């Protein structure tokens, strides 16, 4: 019923698990614990993920309710209210430093520099040439991809499952949960996800598993959900992807040596089609 997950930590040279043959199960089954750095801080974005839903009458997060899609000429963008018990606010890194309140876009802009030294780990590990990176990353190699900071709450009043079943669209997801509920689909039995505050979740998206799928060692996307919630949960997740502006689509490729970088879709195309495929 539950989940044993290899654990690392952002090190000098990149991921550090306990030994190479715990990378390799990481990297297989698509999902892992990153150690959180002594440093971040955590607690504004913990607040965030449990007041953005409340509406202006509760201080400091709560107005964030009242911010919908219209509000950003995206329609993926802003509180938008699932047909699970999830209700959600997703902001793009373009919009943080304007929009977020100032310690938001702080925490969003150092989850995307721990999530860039991940996957230049990642793509290294996967056998992909680095001067290919930008291009089979769509920017996330660097730091110009698109970053979405999202926070989650699950309305335990709602009927039925937490979130779907699914797999993220991009990359890599950095996920911050401090309560049970997260179970993943490894191989093909479902297993609760162990609650460590001290660790992030990480796992891998639907680019990544397309990406790497001629390498030596494919990557998956881990198949996950959030199981019905009887009392409310909260948390919050830092995704990366390849650059999917409304007008500045970056694409998504997968790498052979013998062809290079094939076009597969476009970034935006792939996460407007999970959206339909995860909520039904
Ligand atoms: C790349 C932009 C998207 C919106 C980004 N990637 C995801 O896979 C996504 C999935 C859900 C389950 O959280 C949305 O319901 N969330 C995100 O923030
Ligand atoms: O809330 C969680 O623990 C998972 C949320 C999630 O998987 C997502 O938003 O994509
Ligand atoms: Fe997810």
């Amino acid at each position: 019923r539950t989940a044993d997950l290899e654990r690392a930590r952002l090190g000098d040279d990149g991921l550090d698990f306990q030994d190479d043959a715990a990378q390799a199960r990481a990297f297989a089954q698509g999902v892992f614990l990153l150690e959180i750095p002594e440093w971040l801080d955590l607690s504004a974005g913990d607040r965030f993920a449990r007041q953005f839903f409340q509406g202006t009458g509760v201080e400091p997060y709560g107005k964030y309710r009242d911010l919908s899609s219209e509000h950003f000429g995206d329609e993926l963008l802003g509180y938008h209210s699932r047909v699970d018990q999830l209700e959600q606010f997703l902001l793009e890194r373009r919009f943080w430093g304007e929009v977020y309140p100032s310690e938001i876009a702080t925490l969003g802009e150092h989850l995307t520099l721990l999530s860039h030294r991940v996957l230049r780990s990642v793509l290294a590990s996967a056998g992909i040439p680095e001067e290919d990176w930008h291009r089979a990353s769509g920017g996330c190699s660097e730091t110009n991809g698109s970053y979405h900071l999202t926070f989650n709450h699950y309305r335990s009043a709602h009927q039925d499952i937490g979130l779907s079943s699914h797999k993220d669209d991009g990359f890599i997801t950095v996920l911050r949960t401090t309560a049970q509920g997260l179970e993943v689909n490894r191989d093909d039995v479902w297993e609760k996800v162990p609650v460590d505050p001290a660790c992030f979740v990480v796992n891998f998206g639907l680019s990544m598993e397309i990406l790497t799928s001629a390498c030596v060692t494919p990557l998956s996307a881990i198949m996950h959900r959030v199981s019905h919630q009887n009392f409310d949960r909260s948390s919050f997740g830092h995704f990366s992807s390849s650059r999917c502006l409304p007008g500045a689509d970056d694409g998504i490729y997968r790498y052979l040596p013998s062809a290079g970088l094939e076009r597969v879709c476009g970034s935006r195309e792939l996460i407007e089609e999970n959206d339909h495929e995860i909520y039904m």
